Protein backbone atom coordinates (compact mmCIF):
# COMPACT_ATOMS: atom_id res chain seq x y z
CA UNK A 1 0.00 0.00 0.00
CA UNK A 2 1.30 3.36 1.27
CA UNK A 3 5.08 2.80 1.69
CA UNK A 4 4.96 4.47 5.10
CA UNK A 5 2.32 1.95 6.05
CA UNK A 6 4.53 -0.89 4.96
CA UNK A 7 7.41 0.73 6.88
CA UNK A 8 5.34 0.52 10.04
CA UNK A 9 3.72 -2.89 9.47
CA UNK A 10 6.93 -4.58 8.39
CA UNK A 11 8.90 -3.26 11.37
CA UNK A 12 11.28 -0.90 9.49
CA UNK A 13 10.38 1.91 11.94
CA UNK A 14 12.14 0.02 14.79
CA UNK A 15 15.49 0.66 13.06
CA UNK A 16 15.03 3.49 10.50
CA UNK A 17 13.58 6.98 10.28
CA UNK A 18 13.24 9.18 7.18
CA UNK A 19 15.17 12.08 8.75
CA UNK A 20 17.08 10.71 11.73
CA UNK A 21 19.99 8.30 12.10
CA UNK A 22 18.87 5.25 14.14
CA UNK A 23 20.32 1.73 13.96
CA UNK A 24 20.01 1.75 10.20
CA UNK A 25 20.82 4.78 8.03
CA UNK A 26 18.19 7.53 7.64
CA UNK A 27 16.27 7.09 4.42
CA UNK A 28 17.17 10.66 3.41
CA UNK A 29 20.86 9.66 3.64
CA UNK A 30 20.32 6.44 1.66
CA UNK A 31 18.54 8.42 -1.09
CA UNK A 32 21.38 10.92 -1.28
CA UNK A 33 24.04 8.20 -1.28
CA UNK A 34 22.50 6.07 -4.03
CA UNK A 35 21.49 9.11 -6.05
CA UNK A 36 23.00 8.89 -9.51
CA UNK A 37 23.72 5.16 -9.39
CA UNK A 38 22.41 2.70 -11.97
CA UNK A 39 20.42 -0.26 -10.65
CA UNK A 40 19.99 1.34 -7.20
CA UNK A 41 16.30 0.46 -6.90
CA UNK A 42 16.78 -3.23 -7.70
CA UNK A 43 19.78 -3.52 -5.40
CA UNK A 44 18.02 -1.78 -2.53
CA UNK A 45 14.99 -3.96 -3.07
CA UNK A 46 17.06 -7.18 -2.77
CA UNK A 47 18.87 -5.85 0.31
CA UNK A 48 15.64 -4.86 2.07
CA UNK A 49 14.29 -8.35 1.44
CA UNK A 50 17.47 -10.39 2.07
CA UNK A 51 19.34 -8.21 4.57
CA UNK A 52 22.88 -6.82 4.23
CA UNK A 53 25.96 -6.05 6.28
CA UNK A 54 28.94 -3.81 5.50
CA UNK A 55 27.09 -1.52 3.03
CA UNK A 56 26.82 1.23 5.64
CA UNK A 57 28.69 -0.38 8.52
CA UNK A 58 29.28 -3.51 10.60
CA UNK A 59 25.73 -3.75 12.02
CA UNK A 60 23.71 -6.12 9.85
CA UNK A 61 20.22 -5.62 8.60
CA UNK A 62 18.53 -8.96 9.05
CA UNK A 63 16.32 -10.29 6.25
CA UNK A 64 12.79 -8.76 6.23
CA UNK A 65 9.52 -10.67 5.70
CA UNK A 66 8.50 -8.69 2.62
CA UNK A 67 7.54 -9.85 -0.87
CA UNK A 68 9.42 -8.69 -4.00
CA UNK A 69 6.59 -6.27 -4.65
CA UNK A 70 6.80 -4.83 -1.12
CA UNK A 71 10.58 -4.62 -1.31
CA UNK A 72 10.37 -2.75 -4.66
CA UNK A 73 7.71 -0.35 -3.31
CA UNK A 74 9.89 0.35 -0.28
CA UNK A 75 13.08 0.77 -2.35
CA UNK A 76 11.47 3.21 -4.74
CA UNK A 77 10.03 5.21 -1.83
CA UNK A 78 13.36 5.31 0.08
CA UNK A 79 15.16 6.59 -3.04
CA UNK A 80 12.62 9.36 -3.44
CA UNK A 81 13.24 10.84 -0.01
CA UNK A 82 14.71 14.19 -1.04
C1 LIG B 1 17.03 -3.40 12.58
C2 LIG B 1 17.20 -4.88 12.95
C3 LIG B 1 16.56 -3.22 11.08
C4 LIG B 1 15.38 -3.46 10.51
C5 LIG B 1 14.07 -4.00 11.15
C6 LIG B 1 15.37 -2.79 9.19
N1 LIG B 1 16.63 -2.32 8.93
FE1 LIG B 1 17.18 -1.60 7.16
N2 LIG B 1 19.06 -1.55 7.83
C7 LIG B 1 19.48 -1.83 9.13
C8 LIG B 1 20.91 -1.71 9.18
C9 LIG B 1 21.81 -1.97 10.39
C10 LIG B 1 21.34 -1.30 7.81
C11 LIG B 1 22.77 -1.07 7.32
C12 LIG B 1 23.19 -2.46 6.81
C13 LIG B 1 24.56 -2.44 6.19
O1 LIG B 1 24.85 -3.27 5.28
O2 LIG B 1 25.44 -1.64 6.60
C14 LIG B 1 20.13 -1.21 7.04
C15 LIG B 1 20.12 -0.85 5.71
C16 LIG B 1 19.02 -0.48 4.98
C17 LIG B 1 19.00 0.19 3.70
C18 LIG B 1 20.27 0.63 2.91
C19 LIG B 1 20.85 -0.51 2.07
C20 LIG B 1 21.63 -1.53 2.89
O3 LIG B 1 22.57 -1.12 3.62
O4 LIG B 1 21.30 -2.74 2.83
C21 LIG B 1 17.71 0.36 3.37
C22 LIG B 1 17.12 1.03 2.11
C23 LIG B 1 16.89 -0.20 4.44
N3 LIG B 1 17.73 -0.70 5.39
C24 LIG B 1 15.52 -0.23 4.48
C25 LIG B 1 14.75 -0.97 5.35
C26 LIG B 1 13.34 -1.36 5.20
C27 LIG B 1 12.41 -0.84 4.07
C28 LIG B 1 13.01 -2.03 6.31
C29 LIG B 1 11.69 -2.69 6.75
C30 LIG B 1 11.19 -3.72 5.69
C31 LIG B 1 14.21 -2.17 7.10
N4 LIG B 1 15.25 -1.54 6.49
C32 LIG B 1 14.29 -2.77 8.34
C33 LIG B 1 18.70 -2.21 10.19
C34 LIG B 1 17.37 -2.53 10.06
Amino acid sequence: EDPEVLAKNKGCVACHAIDTKMVGPAYKDVAAKFAGQAGAEAELAQRIKNGSQGVWGPIPMPPNAVSDDEAQTLAKWVLSQK
